[PDB]
């Protein structure tokens, strides 16, 4: 099998669907929606359909990096990758299977927001593992879009030549690091990785539509002045600073929501990044390129 039985089971446990490398979980936010009409800070922020948002990864346990807050629960081998034709029908057929799981609470949804959760209509490849390892992504993204779906990547963006030529609604690059000390102390990877990386900020400006997300702790990378240069030469549409959220780390090693908007706040100070928006439920702040302009709406 591609995935140790022990891992498969955990994953299992942690509600993840598997086939094969390819995986799929509820967004949380997606049964605050179902259940309570909560809008997750993607619906704020972007006008995406809480409901309607399929999170998954073509690649579920390979990942170049080790960092500090992933895998609260190294040597395994890369699968035999499958055709990106069938990781989308895959994909497509395990979060259907997961929303027919409201099916027994219907006067608790509603038709109307049922038969709208079985017909997605965003993709958020963000759920775990790096999803540039999976060769077929270029592929796989345009079979999204030819299929009506808008599409969120999130890479740690070591792989360059793979993020110039994807083209996702919109492309995400994790950047919670500053230089080489604090990447090998919160990201666990190699100085050759964190040096693609720079490489790979370089080209975003040529993408049609990019955010950098920075993931803060307390005490380990959030010195918010020290990502400043790293923005700029990024030049992005977006920037999203989050708090680290827990459950390796303590619950105190959170940021308040003030302190992410005081942050944020000093970020727009000391940049051309201005903050737009930000949402105290998510412990997220939103800044905009002011010398790229574009509507956060999709
Ligand atoms: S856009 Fe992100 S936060 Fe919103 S439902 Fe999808 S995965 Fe969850």
């Amino acid at each position: 099998h591609m995935i140790p039985e022990e891992i498969y089971k955990i994953l299992r446990k942690q509600r993840y669907q598997i086939d094969g490398h390819t995986a799929v979980k509820l967004c949380g936010w997606v049964r605050k929606k179902m259940l309570e009409d909560k809008n997750c800070y993607k619906s704020k922020f972007y006008g995406i359909e809480t409901h309607r948002c399929i999170q998954c990864t073509p690649s579920v346990i390979w990942c170049q990096q080790n960092c500090i807050f992933c895998w609260r629960v190294s040597q395994i081998k890369e699968p035999k990758w499958e055709e990106p034709e069938v990781v989308y029908e895959k994909i497509l057929a395990m979060h259907k299977r997961i929303i027919m799981g409201y099916a027994g609470v219907l006067d608790r949804v509603g038709e109307k927001k049922f038969k709208e959760a079985l017909e997605p209509k965003h993709v958020a490849i963000s759920l775990s593992g790096e999803p540039t390892l999976y060769p077929y992504l270029d592929e796989l993204i345009k079979i999204f879009h030819k299929n009506g779906f808008t599409t969120f990547v999130v890479s740690n963006g070591i792989l360059t030549d793979v993020i110039e030529k994807i083209e996702p609604t919109q492309l995400y690059i994790s950047l919670d690091a500053y230089d080489l000390d604090s990447y090998r102390r919160i990201c666990g990877g190699k100085k050759e990785y964190w040096e693609s990386i720079l490489n790979t900020l370089d080209i975003l400006k040529e993408k049609k539509r990019t955010c950098i997300r920075t993931t803060l702790i307390r005490g380990y990378n959030d010195d918010i002045l020290k990502f400043v240069e790293l923005y700029e030469r990024a030049d992005v549409h977006f920037i999203e600073l989050k708090s680290y959220m827990h459950v390796r780390l303590k619950k105190e090693d959170m940021l308040q929501h003030d302190e992410i908007l005081k942050l944020a706040k000093m970020l727009d100070e000391n940049s051309s990044y201005k903050l737009i928006d930000d949402s105290e439920d998510s412990r997220v702040a939103l800044l905009q390129n002011e010398n790229r302009k574009i509507n956060p709406k999709l």
